[PDB]
């Protein structure tokens, strides 16, 4: 039917279907459209107390909760779909991965180099599409595929 991960929802709200992916955490009205070798992702990381390193670069101790660091990474996807702001300039500025100084960018990967959520998340999105929150041992990320 759909492709991999995605399954039909009831909104709550208003009573409309729309799309989930249960792999990527994407949600969107529109019927989602339509694997590689390697796949090139940006993502921002929200790192919390029980992240496998709570450090980063933003903060030498990182004392959030995950559930805190879980409505950040809410928020933050509420301004990229908005417009308000874009992935690049929020991962830049509020990654706590090391990779913020690049605007996210990871470059590009093969299944079998990253924690398995993510990488999993990174091959079930379509080139241009970003996930919804995905967990890791490292925090809470939102990935952007890339190619
Ligand atoms: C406007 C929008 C947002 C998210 C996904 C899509 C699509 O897959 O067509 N479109
Ligand atoms: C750049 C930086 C600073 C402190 C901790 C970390 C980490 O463990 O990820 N990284
Ligand atoms: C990620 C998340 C979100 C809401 C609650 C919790 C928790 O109870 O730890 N965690
Ligand atoms: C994964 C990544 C990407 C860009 C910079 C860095 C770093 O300086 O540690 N790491």
């Amino acid at each position: 039917k759909l492709p991999p991960g995605w399954e039909k929802a009831m909104s709550r709200s208003s009573g409309r279907v729309y799309y989930f992916n249960h792999i990527t955490n994407a949600s969107q009205w529109e019927r989602p459209s339509g694997e590689p070798a390697r796949v090139r992702c940006s993502h921002l990381l929200v790192k919390h107390s029980q992240s496998r390193r709570p450090s980063s670069w933003r903060q030498e101790k990182i004392t959030r909760t995950k559930e805190e660091a879980l409505e950040l990474i809410n928020g933050y996807i509420q301004k990229i779909k908005s417009g308000e702001e874009d992935f690049e300039s929020l991962a830049s500025q509020f990654s706590d991965c090391s990779s913020a100084k690049a605007r996210g960018d990871l470059g590009a990967f093969s299944r079998g180099q990253m924690q398995k959520p993510f990488e999993d998340a990174s091959f079930a999105l379509r080139t241009g599409e970003m996930s919804g929150p995905v967990f890791t041992d490292s925090g809470i990320h939102i990935i952007l595929r890339t190619e």
